[PDB]
């Protein structure tokens, strides 16, 4: 998962995730955490997915 947040926040450039209302960035780490659950959670095939 630390691996999976770290790449999928590099990805996003630093203007859009930061120049907006402050809360934006709560946001976006809570949707890097749910990717990298849910893309995580597909490695256990029939238990999870």
């Amino acid at each position: 998962v630390k691996a999976n947040m770290l790449r999928t926040f590099s990805s996003i450039p630093v203007s859009r995730i930061c120049k907006s209302p402050n809360e934006r960035a709560r946001l976006y780490f809570l949707l890097a955490w749910f990717h990298a659950i849910i893309q995580e959670r597909l490695r256990y095939a029939p238990l999870g997915w």
